[PDB]
DNA sequence: CCCCCCCCCCC
DNA sequence: CCCCCCCCCC
């Protein structure tokens, strides 16, 4: 055998297992002569042939690949699978709803890609990265785990034979360290590219640099059609398919706007739409408990031939189901923004979008990252409104004036743009991604601000420079609490004082707007509710005050008392229910890393040592 | 700042993690045939910062470290002095005692009350990955944390853990396949092996690697933990470690023995008649419910549904499958008004601690891998259980006094059963151990510290298998055996190595459905190549008509045919659970028959 | 200027 | 014949 015989077999083996091959010919031909490197070159091939054993598996346990007739995606699939096939990196824009997310791994797999590699194949969330893989493996009558496989946190079914491999975002970041080269993928889809969070941005920066050194890998930027020319340029103006389907039309119906009820506007979009032609309503909603209340007010009502299904995120797959099934009436879903474009929400024509959302922003007033609840943009409303377009006659019912529509900016901020440096900093090493100032960022963030974020760093003990970027193992800790980073600072001296609990109802009270209202009318009453709560010790204490007299009447009052308590008192319900929220959220994150907390309160005397490490 | 040296750079890798601590070791072990003391001198300068760095890791493991408390009713719980400063005093400890003491939950906690955990993880094995969950989810609430904190868990396709997690539950298998990568198990201070008594290859594998490993890791402890069968076996095996004993007071139970009636004279019919006038004798007895033993899942199903036909006067039936619900799975462990019948497998002898049971009925079988020299196939027959697994099962109902544990069976034919059970690996064919034990590197098969080794006359039968069917290869002074890419997916199948090749060979033509018809036909005796398809055949006619007439009317169908139902009942129950393992390795199986001599090229 | 591998593996 | 240190690499 002769060098251009092993090395042209190579070509046939997996990925993997060409590299360690196909460098490791030119091995044989350093020691300076041969007839010692031409028994080699012979028994390196038996590897050679036993490598192609795996291939030949692979593509025997290939399932036939079939399509939903009905999915725009099925019906365009040539055009995609010539694009795919002749560019190393394809935008796949289309409405909610083609079929890109289901539809695009087969298009890769009939295409013969995901033998010599896998298919990856990103999420921005846990439950969708399992939902689809279930899906798709349904749909072409596999199991979970073979053809299609996953990899979330806690939960990993990937076998030998796995072609597809669905992933969070943050999954696939975290792989870099391990495989600088993604030499496990073939192929990589980047789904819901859209969002622009700061998982996705890092994902395509990471891309587009490795791509030189990947001549073999294939991107699929996968997104709602929503300024993809951006990801275009980003990709040496990679080519563009639109994938939408037909779509109608959808009418939009502004309903704008002392003791009215909060809910009060989503209770007369309901009724209103109640009296249209049969259909499901689809509601947008600010979070969790919003959505609890709602469904709760909703069912109080007894809407005839009406059953009301709220998505929570902990929703079991006892629930999860019942969404695609067939269902007598009228149904009404209570969802977050993941129904916006993640979600597929079957049999939608109505849709009711009170307009806002829960969105990342650093606050230079306070010095902190934040959650605002704001009006979200023309683009993200634009979405909301699209998921009636799917029949003809959709309505769309936005509880706010056209005039404020028009107003909107057109898009929504990409995270990278609205992030404090020092959490960006903190991620990108954390996931060993290099210094922030050479990235190539799709939209990079502002360069006069990375000095102050990495000074905090260091003033948290977050990272090691006294150049040369390590993290601390304290620093490990901050970067997997999802809050700011001084807040998450606070959290974990607060584990050494036995006040996590405080720590964390005051980090939340600090994440979000002050629930405190205060308004031009009265300004006295407020002021005098308010200083029910006053700490003679630090204004911090007020919101453990506040958050235990919260918490003992919503025990005494009903679901519905509690809300006339919230404009009772010049408090903010949103507020209120998105600090519950992000406290829950944030006290499951904490225990599950094994951090205490403290069962009955810890009075005030150790929660002063703990606050004061912060700044 | 100013100068370093060995001395005092060693001394500070005690404060550190045995990880952390055996690399700074190795580094500065390197440093010493550096030259250059400049150079020497640079590396302390920049391996102290690094040393720094890591001792945090401690600090913060130190701070999560939860409050320890034991529920009072335990003995474990009465008696956690003396085995604290047993594991404390001692590098290998045997606690044995009844199920239900509280050694899988109480144990871990007595490591950690010993400061253990910190430095290193308390690595706990189970046999079946259900129990490792769940064990782990029973700690975490005991101790008032979240499961994946200080308590976690690694099973296959779910990894609860944490930087802070200080228990890990897994199965033995997950612990073994750890080891090609951490020879000296660095990552644990401290590992139980728990139901060692079922002697598994798992567990005596573990056992000799361990037994291997001491020598190395003067920093490890372990603990082995066992029902009360035999422990001075496992003593001996580690130079006479000490056993703590940590039953509560015993209660003799009474044993009746009722041999089965063959009045019906049908086999299926007898045994559930025997049933239903067991249950009779009891209900005639003071307040109690009652723990049936069942062979599987699809005999737990058919029993349930009779008893149920029964209209039982204030009775609760209450299977116990593995597929349970977590609801379903809860409520055995809560109140109920009357009485309640539980039938479980013998995951419930030794392993679960089903509550409030008074009395036992014990069938006396259960489903045991067996190597057949008859039929050169690793089968996985139903027999009748040792002595020492009917006490086990007697023993469950000796929680109180006056128990009752009825025997469908004689006297003598309870003392005509072995003492023991033979522990797996005297009754598995040598080419899956040694198969096994290469996937591992677990070493040559004559040199493992085996608590009791395979009959060495085997051996060399076992390789030639291993070469005909291409598991294995032979290199450079033959020295060491060495595994294929073949053998690896051969190592994943729980069956014969012979029916393994045929069902991955199965995987190429779109059989697997037929090559585990004929797999599981084969670990079972028939209801009765060319033979084979007999097998495919009568298959695909039982599923058809078991699909068209009810339940009960099918059973009627096998009685008007030379088919014994119950023989058909354990070949649904084989293949299902052999499909199950197929679909977790990712092997696709098809759903329609396969078409005729499409199976002629796989065998 | 320290640590470890193959028949994809480590101090 | 083939590779590595912030526990990495043909
Ligand atoms: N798990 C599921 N069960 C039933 N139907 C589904 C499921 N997932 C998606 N679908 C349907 O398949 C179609 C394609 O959805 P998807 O592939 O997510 O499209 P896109 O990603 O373009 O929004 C949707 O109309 C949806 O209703
Ligand atoms: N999952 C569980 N739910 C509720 N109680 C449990 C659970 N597991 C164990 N227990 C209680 O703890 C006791 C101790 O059981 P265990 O620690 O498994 O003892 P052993 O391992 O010695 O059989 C049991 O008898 C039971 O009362
Ligand atoms: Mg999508
Ligand atoms: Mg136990």
């Amino acid at each position: 055998l002769t060098f251009t015989a092993l090395q042209q077999r190579l070509d046939s083996l997996m990925l993997r297992d060409r590299l360690r091959f196909s460098r490791r010919l030119h091995g044989v031909k350093k020691v300076k002569n041969p007839d010692a490197q031409q028994a080699i070159f012979q028994e390196m091939a038996k590897e050679i042939d036993q490598a192609a054993g795996k291939v030949l598996l692979r593509e025997a346990a290939r399932p036939e690949i079939t399509y939903p007739d009905n999915l725009p995606v099925s019906q365009k699939k040539q055009d995609i699978l010539e694009a795919i096939r002749d560019h190393q990196v394809v935008i796949v824009a289309g409405e909610t709803g083609s079929g890109k997310t289901t539809q695009l791994p087969k298009i890769c797999m009939e295409l013969g890609r995901g033998i010599k590699g896998l298919i990856g194949h990103t999420q921005p969330r846990r439950l969708a990265a399992r939902t689809v893989a279930n899906r798709i493996a349904e749909e072409l009558k596999t199991e979970p785990g073979g053809c299609i496989g996953y990899k979330v946190r806690f939960s990993n079914h990937v076998s030998d034979n796995t072609m597809v491999k669905l992933m969070t975002d943050g999954i696939l970041l975290a792989e870099i360290q391990q495989d600088r080269l993604l030499m496990q993928y073939d192929t990589i889809i980047i789904d819901e590219a859209h969002e622009r969070s700061l998982n996705i941005d890092f994902l395509l920066g990471y891309l587009k640099e490795l791509l030189p050194r990947r001549p073999d890998l294939k991107i699929i930027i996968t997104s709602a059609t929503i300024d993809p020319e951006r990801f275009s340029r980003h990709f040496n103006n990679a080519p563009i398919i639109e994938v939408s389907g037909r779509t109608y039309p959808v009418e939009v119906r502004y309903r704008p706007i002392t003791e009215r009820d909060q809910l009060q506007a989503i209770f007369d979009a309901v009724d209103e739409l109640s009296q249209e032609s049969p259909g499901d309503i689809l509601i947008f909603m600010s979070g969790e408990r919003e959505i609890r209340d709602t469904a709760d007010a909703l069912n109080k009502l007894n809407l005839r031939h009406t059953e009301i299904l709220p998505l929570y995120a902990r929703l079991s797959n006892s629930e999860q189901n019942r969404v695609f099934q067939s269902h007598s009436g009228r149904r009404i879903v209570l969802a977050t923004n993941v129904a916006e474009t993640s979600l597929t929400v079957p049999g939608i024509k109505y849709v009711i979008d009170p307009g806002t959302a829960r969105i990342s922003r650093y606050s230079y007033r306070t010095k902190v990252q934040r959650l605002p609840i704001e009006p979200i943009s023309q683009a993200s409303a634009n979405q909301r409104k699209g998921r009636c377009g799917r029949v003809s006659e959709g309505i769309c019912i936005r509880l706010y004036s056209e005039d404020d529509f028009l107003s909107r900016p057109e898009f929504t901020d990409p995270e990278i743009l609205r992030t404090n440096l020092a959490s960006v900093i903190l991620q990108m090493t954390a996931l060993g991604l290099g210094d922030i100032a050479a990235f190539p960022f799709v939209e990079a963030p502002d360069k006069r601000n990375i000095q102050d974020g990495v000074r905090l760093l260091e003033e948290l003990g977050a990272i090691t420079t006294d150049s040369a970027y390590k993290l601390t193992p304290l620093g490990r800790q901050l970067s997997q609490l999802p809050v700011d980073p001084r807040l998450a600072r606070m959290v974990l001296e607060a584990q050494k004082h036995g006040c996590v609990r405080e720590a964390m109802i005051i980090t939340s009270a600090l994440s979000i707007q002050d629930p405190r209202e205060r308004p031009m009318d009265k300004q006295q009453a407020s002021d005098e509710k308010h200083r029910r709560f006053h700490d003679k010790e630090s204004d911090f204490l007020a919101f453990v005050n506040l958050w235990n007299y919260l918490g003992e009447q919503q025990k005494a009052l009903s679901s519905n008392a509690f809300r006339r308590l919230c404009r009772t008192d010049y408090l903010n319900y949103l507020r209120v229910r998105e600090w519950q929220d992000i406290y829950t959220q944030l006290r499951q994150v904490v225990k599950e890393l094994g951090i205490p907390v403290n069962s009955e309160p810890a009075e005030y005397r150790e929660i002063h040592i703990a606050l004061l490490t912060g700044l």
